[PDB]
């Protein structure tokens, strides 16, 4: 099975992170919920509060995984961006060639932490300023933008689409299509 590392940070948003992990689930993903700040609930942007699976700290010696994903929220993506592990991990995963998948706010860590410079990415439209500060990355307003091993996306309305953009990349388009048919999607 296929392995994701989603990295929960304290105001992270909580739509951007369970959408991704539910469907990636259902894709039979193998996918570690890996808190920040350690073991302990996290509480997220709109005070729901989701108790990781791991730290971080203990999900990285497990690794490495075929993703890592960043959810959104302002303070979560802040608390992504100032962490020296994310960083670690980031560089990890692009030097060996592993998907990175950010939404909404999260493709800013990718820019804190020097990760993919020249990709083609989205953001949510209030965070493209901040994205686009120096230049680094060429900006898509497309709903999902898949780059190479770059992947981003742009809010809680395009997380199915997110969610089914990574399951494609790592099981392929059949198994997104079998996760895809009950959802109801618009």
């Amino acid at each position: 099975s296929k392995r994701a590392l989603v990295i929960l940070a304290k105001g992270a948003e909580e739509m951007e992170t369970v959408i991704p992990v539910d469907v990636m689930r259902r894709a039979g993903i193998k996918v570690t919920v890996a808190g920040l700040a350690g073991k302990d609930p996290v509480q997220c942007s709109r005070d729901v509060v989701i108790c990781p699976d791991a730290s971080l700290e203990d999900a990285k010696k497990e690794g490495p995984y075929d993703v890592v994903v960043l959810p959104g929220g302002n303070l979560g993506a802040q608390n992504l961006s100032e962490s020296a592990a994310v960083k670690e991990i980031l560089k990890e995963q692009e030097n060996r060639k592993g998907l990175i998948a950010a939404i909404c706010a999260g493709p800013t860590a990718l820019l804190a932490h020097e990760i993919g410079f020249g990709s083609k990415v989205t953001t949510h439209p209030l965070a493209k300023d901040k994205m686009m500060n120096g230049g680094h990355y060429t900006y898509s307003e497309n709903r999902v933008e898949k780059d190479g091993l770059i992947l981003t996306s742009r809010g809680p309305g395009t997380s199915f689409e997110f969610a089914l953009a990574i399951v494609e990349a790592l099981n392929g388009k059949e198994v997104a299509a079998q996760v895809k048919a009950p959802l109801v999607l618009k």
